[PDB]
């Protein structure tokens, strides 16, 4: 398994315009394209994200480049933040994928904001991680999603996965 695969389940994929779980603009795996209540909006971020003239419906290899795009962009948002960057370098190879997870998620701003968990996982306190990041508005909005991600980062294995 790795964070291709997770992301993939997670985030599920629509070659079609739609909302996210959040009511947001949506397409591919997870690609957010705008905020604003305008398809129309909507469709012209979508244009500019793939160089052509989508009419809101996209293929599977446009899908995946976008994916891998904000992959890439998700990791390297890790690598130069002055919170992230510290916490991640001391993970394990599973655990930097659930880190990896929920900033494709919920941006590195959002993440940078768990503060205490950050500190409880830099120090390798998993239990007491999971409980921590269980308090808070992710969890409650997308229980199922976020279970598998605390389990991820508790065992440090692929198992909520499989
Ligand atoms: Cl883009
Ligand atoms: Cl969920």
């Amino acid at each position: 398994m790795n964070i291709f695969e997770m992301l993939r389940i997670d985030e599920g994929l629509r070659l079609k315009i739609y909302k996210d779980t959040e009511g947001y603009y949506t397409i591919g795996i997870g690609h957010l394209l705008t905020k604003s209540p305008s398809l129309n909006a909507a469709k012209s971020e979508l244009d500019k994200a793939i160089g052509r003239n989508t009419n809101g419906v996209i293929t599977k290899d446009e899908a995946e480049k976008l994916f891998n795009q904000d992959v890439d962009a998700a990791v390297r948002g890790i690598l130069r933040n002055a919170k992230l960057k510290p916490v991640y370098d001391s993970l394990d190879a599973v655990r930097r994928a659930a880190a990896i997870n929920m900033v494709f998620q919920m941006g590195e701003t959002g993440v940078a904001g768990f503060t205490n968990s950050l500190r409880m996982l830099q120090q390798k306190r998993w239990d007491e991680a999971a409980v921590n990041l269980a308090k808070s508005r992710w969890y409650n909005q997308t229980p199922n999603r976020a279970k598998r991600v605390i389990t991820t980062f508790r065992t440090g294995t692929w198992d909520a996965y499989k």
